[PDB]
């Protein structure tokens, strides 16, 4: 089924958090000390905005996974790295970028019940950034460690109305620039605030617009939020709103 690559043709290059890698074309190699399925899951994709998988070495051990290559890691410790001391436009086109890939999701009944910034990774640093959905551990795993922040009320239902709301939250992290969600609530605390209707205040500088997309996306009734489609669109008007482009970070 997976394009088996010979272990003679890959080469590990660097740690990246893991490896940077090479075959006789720069790849992102992941080991294992399952698995077999994140690969199954993550080859049978086709878009631009998921991490492609190159190929698999599972002849020799210890058992590879070959991946793109996301120079610009993962895109919690971006923000974080990257925050001023970067504009709005730039948290809209990753925002733009990880919903069109939650759409081609959507569009192919794929639920991904974890879509999170630490869950997305970004080809290279500097513009011309493509952020993209690197991690699909969670739908495998099904298919305190869970994450409850990023969880709809009905989350022990699971929709496309699920992403959607963790990808209100997924805005929320973007647009605070990598804070963590409920900054000062813990898993037990943020699950009976959510359930009483208690929602997170727009993040430091926030536009309104964005802001109202996550809004919405949090919705306590999952048919009462917006599929992806309607998401991009407004994420789409804000990049034409120089309002919102306009705006300042913090
Ligand atoms: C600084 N930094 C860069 C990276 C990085 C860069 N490029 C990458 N390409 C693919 C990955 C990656 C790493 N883990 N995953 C999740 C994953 C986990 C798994 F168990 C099986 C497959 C799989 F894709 C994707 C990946 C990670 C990690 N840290």
């Amino acid at each position: 089924d997976l394009k088996e690559v010979p272990r003679k043709n890959i080469t590990l290059i660097r740690g990246l958090g893991v490896y940077e890698g090479q075959v006789s074309l720069q790849v992102a190699v992941k080991t294992l000390p399952d698995f077999l399925m994140e690969a199954l899951i993550i080859s049978k994709f086709n878009h631009q905005n998921i991490v492609r998988c190159i190929g698999v070495s599972l002849q020799s051990l210890p058992r590879f996974i070959l991946l793109e290559l996301m120079a610009g890691g993962d895109l919690k410790s971006f923000l974080r790295e990257t925050r001023p001391r970067l504009a709005m436009l730039d948290l809209l086109h990753v925002a733009r970028d990880i919903a069109c890939g939650c759409q081609y999701l959507e569009e192919n009944h794929f639920i991904h019940r974890d879509i999170a910034a630490r869950n997305c990774l970004l080809t290279c640093p500097g513009p011309g950034r493509v952020a993209k959905i690197g991690d699909f551990g969670m739908a495998r795993d099904i298919y305190a460690m869970l994450p409850v922040k990023w969880m709809p009320p009905e989350a022990g239902i699971f929709t496309s109305k699920t992403d959607t709301w963790s990808f209100g939250v997924l805005l929320w992290e973007i647009f605070s620039l990598g804070y963590m969600p409920y900054p000062s609530k813990s898993n037990q605390e943020v699950l009976e605030f959510v359930t009483s209707g208690g929602r997170m205040d727009p993040p430091k500088n926030c536009p309104g617009p964005v802001y109202r997309i996550m809004t919405q996306c949090w919705q306590h009734q999952p048919e009462d939020r917006p599929n992806f489609a309607i998401i991009l669109e407004r994420i789409e008007y804000c990049t034409q709103d120089p309002d919102v482009i306009n705006t300042a970070l913090p």
